[PDB]
């Protein structure tokens, strides 16, 4: 019963920031206009800059964006929001700030009660039960890896198994397989750049032109393509 | 500009050079730093996909020709007494989060740090190099378990980013390594991050932390362009 748009990344090569997300958002808004933006993953730009940028790209869709860090009452802003938008950046800082401010549970409940959730990269991580499949660096301790638990599977965004020539460090699949040792019940979706999962009207729909990979404990990786229903 | 470092550390970026055997490039470094030491305790907890017995036996086998006797801390009767009596503490690669989680849960983190401060040789590669730093905030590993705190052994005062490379797959739009490091420098602007490439190491001996290995090392500090360093540099 939830409405989610989970993008692997913000920008296709040669396209504008979030350009490819606009028609997917447009199709899912279903009349919604009031959005709260969660900027906390952003580290190297200010949250005001991040919010203005998000407001700018969504304005032609009719969406009104409010940055949650600039309202007096963030709980009431989330409560009245029709759309919750969670930007990319560092996943640990995103989760840490969301938990410290007491926003994690209100965000999840607002989405469960009907609000549209849009997240890309780090914001796709946050929608999963935990952030255990992020690729980000642990620059801050989020005091727990549990996240919004809006999508039941673990998404690994920016998925690629390519490595630089001669690299001897862990491959992406090797890192995921280690997670499957410690948490053997999990399904990990290797969601490549360019792809997304859109949960709407009772269906979780894989989208994007690139091959998606599913990892489960003890099973060879499974290739999926756009149109798969989870 | 580090002051005198009183610990004996060997911090390897990685275990295996291309075309070489596991730890092959480390053997002359270990041998020449042993300084008469023979008794080693191996910390296997980073290993996920191999058993800690297998990991320990592999480590014991490869170091036995150096005269080093290896026991795995997970199978000794008394892990606190084993650390106290160890001449060498060896921390293997694997998942850094699990390594730190197990070390903390078992109450070994402080005894390991204290034994090294009191004279023991510390050898770590990859995850074991991360663990020697004040925190694991510069690991490249995936957070597969929560270690209940990112503070680590604090034996080496600077942050090591092992396996350092700024190269990315064709067309990739995700964060570059330097960008991930620059974000850490926003939240912790006092830090020095050493981009330690594969093949390289940091050896702390006779009071000096000396860079080793044939590849270029890059140092990142807040608001400063990356600095290129080569073998022989003293931190």
């Amino acid at each position: 019963g939830s409405e989610l748009l989970l993008l692997s990344n913000s920008t296709l090569p040669g396209k504008a920031w979030l350009e490819h997300a606009l028609p997917l958002i447009a199709n899912q808004l279903n009349g919604r206009r009031s959005a709260v933006f969660i900027p906390f993953a952003g580290v190297t730009q200010t949250w005001d800059e991040y919010t203005d940028k998000t407001a700018e790209v969504l304005a032609p869709l009719g969406v009104n964006v409010t940055g949650i860090h600039r309202v007096a009452d963030p709980l009431a802003a989330i409560e009245k929001a029709e759309i919750i938008i969670v930007g990319g950046g560092n996943t640990f800082q995103l989760l840490k700030e969301s938990r410290e401010r007491g926003l994690l549970a209100p965000m999840a409940d607002r989405v469960k009660r009907g609000a549209l959730y849009i997240g890309w990269s780090a914001g796709a991580n946050l929608a999963c039960p935990t952030i255990r499949t992020t690729n980000d660096m642990p620059i801050v301790d989020p005091n727990g890896f549990d996240a919004l638990d809006l999508f039941p599977l673990q998404i690994n965004p920016h998925f690629t198994n390519a490595l630089p020539e001669g690299h001897k460090g862990e491959t992406r699949e090797q890192r995921i397989r280690e997670l499957l040792v410690v948490a053997p019940e999990l399904t990990v979706i290797g969601l490549p750049e360019g792809n997304w999962i859109q949960v709407s009207n009772g269906q979780a729909v894989l989208g994007g032109p690139n091959t998606t990979w599913v990892f489960k404990a003890g099973e060879e990786a499974v290739a999926l393509e756009a149109g798969h229903r989870f």
